[PDB]
């Protein structure tokens, strides 16, 4: 026989994270390869596992690997990546970057997939996953007309996929932030807790894909918060015995109070439970997600006091596990007309009943989806993916969909950045894409989901990659280190003016003074210390009428220091006309 086949089948069927890892390592030792080895490792693995069980898997993976956008793994063949997070979106990112031909290295905080809550899947995410061999690695995946997958199962899927592609992963390793390059010849590094392996800690990368969940975002990355009415979401998982009775209970896609008022009034007047919404997904567990307002959860002793800060309102000290269990179970039992039977809680990864309470009040969004940093010549492309990019709304089942799109758009970004386009280009393109995200839906995206790929134009109808231009995105380009001579020259023309001191093509010129010092020196003397707006408009008008130089920047642009490039373009004209003099 072939022992490798058993290693494979075992790897394939692994239901625990660390069993996936050991079954893969054994399969690897069986096939003269080591994990973490680019797409070449993938090629050997399928070279030696060309047999009945593996053949369709390789088939699907190959069909995707050879979609023109990857160039047979030559696109990002010179890119070095670090993905932060083994969440679905991180793994997905990992697969796209791996296929691109890049070196993918992934760090995950945890060492198991703990999460049982269920995610609604959009048609395209279903198809995608499918063409990654989802029913091979799961099989109970979206049976018939199922719509959703539990978190850890999705994690499992994409884990096996990323592994097979030779993505290098590290578990129990938290990324705390960046290490800038020590000197000109160096690269950007991660700071890792606790002990990074001496090779991971020394690993230099040029792309950072952060995919670390709702409440982690790197440095330079700034978040925009905005809340709605105070909402509190409770999710629950019950034992699913997969009995005939149990199976014959309809799901509850989304039953909202704004319509089913008599259902909810009935709930309340028979249970004291006052809800805004409830959802029931039938998965590995019976899953319920429901929304309440504060006064109900107080009245029922689910919460101990009326705390103003929501992060404290739903903290371990103020949440009463007893009551939240009884509340959850009561709602659950009512919405399903007891058809489900006497409900037992599933455990969380830690053994207490699977009921949690979350803050639903926020609609978080990050200002950008990417940034570029540059030191000692080393460029680094930061890009966000997942819950850390846009905060999903759980009832309306966004999460997976918008995260995967973010991940594709990140992979696209990376692809451009390998092709060697200017930082501002890569970023501008990414921001035009980003604009679309927070309002996406299957209805305002393309219909042929069968053919979705990295290329933005296969997914987003009426696509404008020019919505955002390199000029505006100068903010996202962070340089801590041809234009030499324009600065030197301006310093020369402006020496001697009392309040003027030229050091850049931004803040030096914010107050009008700077510009006047030039103009006055170039054409004396119309001739003092004016204002701020006054001086800027003085300079621009006078340079325009006297020197023959029309304004590139607005007076406000110059005053706000918003457009370095624009100011350089303006200045370069005084340079053109008067340098040889
Ligand atoms: C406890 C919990 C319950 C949820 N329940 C629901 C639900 O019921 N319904 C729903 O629609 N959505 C739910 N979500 C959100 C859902 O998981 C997301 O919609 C989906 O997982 C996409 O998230 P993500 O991949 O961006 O990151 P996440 O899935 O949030 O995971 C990010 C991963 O990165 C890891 N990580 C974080 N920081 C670091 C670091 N510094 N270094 C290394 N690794 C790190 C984390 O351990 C995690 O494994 C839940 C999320 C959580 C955390």
């Amino acid at each position: 026989t072939n022992p490798a086949h058993d290693h494979f089948e075992t790897f394939v069927q692994a239901q625990l994270c660390q069993d996936v890892l050991s079954s893969f390592q054994g399969l690897c030792r069986a096939l003269g390869v080591e994990s973490g080895g680019g797409l070449s490792q993938y090629h050997k693995i399928k070279a030696q596992l060309n047999y009945w069980s593996a053949k369709s898997l390789w088939a699907k993976l190959d069909k995707r690997a050879s979609q023109p956008v990857y160039q047979q793994g030559q696109a990002c063949t010179n890119t070095k990546c670090l993905v932060v997070g083994a969440g679905p979106c991180g793994l997905r990112a990992a697969v796209e970057l791996a296929l691109l031909g890049a070196r993918v290295v992934l760090v995950e905080k945890r060492i198991k997939f703990s999460r049982h809550n269920v995610l609604h899947l959009w048609p395209f995410t279903i198809h995608d996953l499918r063409a990654l061999g989802a029913k091979k690695f799961y099989g109970r995946f979206c049976t018939g007309t199922l719509d959703h997958i539990s978190i850890r199962q999705l994690q499992l899927l994409l884990l096996k996929v990323a592994l097979l592609l030779g993505v290098e992963i590290h578990w129990g390793v938290k990324f705390t932030g960046l290490q800038p390059p020590p000197r000109k010849g160096s690269g950007w590094r991660a700071q890792l807790q606790p002990n990074p392996p001496a090779q991971l800690a020394s690993y230099e990368f040029d792309v950072l894909i952060s995919a670390a969940g709702g409440k982690f975002v790197p440095e330079g990355f700034t978040i925009r918060e905005m809340r709605g009415k105070l909402a509190i979401g409770i999710t629950a998982n019950f034992v699913n015995g997969r009995t005939v009775e149990e199976t014959q209970v309809p799901e509850i896609s989304g039953v909202a109070r704004i319509y089913n008022q008599k259902f909810f009034q009935s709930l309340l007047k028979a249970t004291g439970i006052d809800l805004e919404n409830i959802v029931y997904y039938k998965d590995e567990t019976h899953y319920f997600v429901m929304t309440a307002k504060k006064q109900c959860l107080l009245r029922l002793g689910v919460l101990r006091q009326d705390l103003s800060e929501t992060d404290q309102l739903l903290g371990k000290a103020n949440v009463v596990p007893e009551a939240l269990q009884r509340f959850a179970r009561a709602a659950a039992d009512f919405a399903t007309h007891g058809k489900l039977g006497k409900l037992e809680f599933a455990q969380d990864a830690r053994g207490r009943p699977d009921v949690a309470a979350f803050d639903f009040t926020s609609m978080m969004r990050a200002e950008s989806s990417a940034r570029v940093q540059e030191k000692h010549g080393a460029r680094l492309l930061l890009g966000l993916v997942g819950d850390c990019l846009v905060e999903p709304f759980w009832p309306l089942g966004t999460g997976v969909a918008r995260g995967f799109l973010a991940a594709f758009d990140a992979a696209w970004m990376v692809k451009r950045w390998a092709e060697g386009a200017g930082p501002l280009e890569v970023l501008a393109e990414r921001e035009s894409l980003y604009q679309l995200l927070s309002q996406t839906s299957p209805e305002n995206m393309h219909r042929n989901v069968a053919q979705y790929g990295l290329d933005p134009a296969t997914r987003y109808p009426n696509l404008n990659l020019r919505a955002v231009t390199p000029n505006q995105v100068q903010d996202l380009y962070d340089m801590m280190d041809g234009t030499e001579e324009l600065l030197h020259w301006c310093q020369e023309q402006t020496a001697g003016f009392p309040g003027v001191h030229v050091t850049d093509f931004s803040s030096s010129w914010a107050d009008g003074l700077a510009l006047c010092a030039l103009v006055h020196h170039l054409q004396p003397g119309l001739l003092q210390g004016m204002g701020a707006l006054e001086a800027t408009t003085w300079a621009l008008r006078v340079a325009e009428h006297e020197l023959g130089i029309t304004p590139v920047l607005s007076a406000q642009a110059v005053m706000a220091g918003s457009d370095p490039l624009g100011l350089i373009a303006y200045l370069s004209h005084f340079h053109s006309a008067f340098k040889n003099t």
